[PDB]
């Protein structure tokens, strides 16, 4: 599923995304539109052969199970699939897990190099929340 910026906004929001761990619902729009342009079910694959899943390009190195990532772990306890849902729930759940490892936000390269810093109010102005 694509989103639109106000629906995953509102979606996020809904989950209890909206100042999680300190981050603005705008830090998670932002995010999600660099990391996966709002498409629930976008995949890339790492040089190291794990693969990013969903709309915040979660990692099988640490956070899900996809059976082909040698070493890895599966610490928010899913199989990636789940993570390209049109229902968000995995997604959000297991970005609190990411979020709360130490690093914040950081955990999203993306997130540190196109929204950190920036206004990211602007991903949620004008939406209905
Ligand atoms: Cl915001
Ligand atoms: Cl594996
Ligand atoms: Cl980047
Ligand atoms: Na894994
Ligand atoms: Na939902
Ligand atoms: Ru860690």
């Amino acid at each position: 599923k694509v989103f639109g910026r106000c629906e995953l906004a509102a979606a996020m929001k809904r989950h209890g995304l909206d100042n999680y761990r300190g981050y603005s619902l705008g830090n998670w729009v932002c995010a999600a539109k660099f990391e996966s342009n709002f498409n629930t079910q976008a995949t890339n694959r790492n040089t190291d052969g794990s693969t990013d899943y969903g709309i915040l390009q979660i990692n099988s190195r640490w956070w899900c199970n996809d059976g082909r990532t040698p070493g890895s772990r599966n610490l928010c306890n899913i199989p990636c699939s789940a993570l390209l849902s049109s229902d968000i729930t995995a997604s959000v759940n297991c970005a609190k897990k990411i979020v709360s490892d130490g690093n914040g936000m950081n955990a999203w390269v993306a997130w540190r190099n196109r929204c950190k810093g920036t206004d990211v109010q602007a991903w949620i102005r004008g939406c209905r929340l």
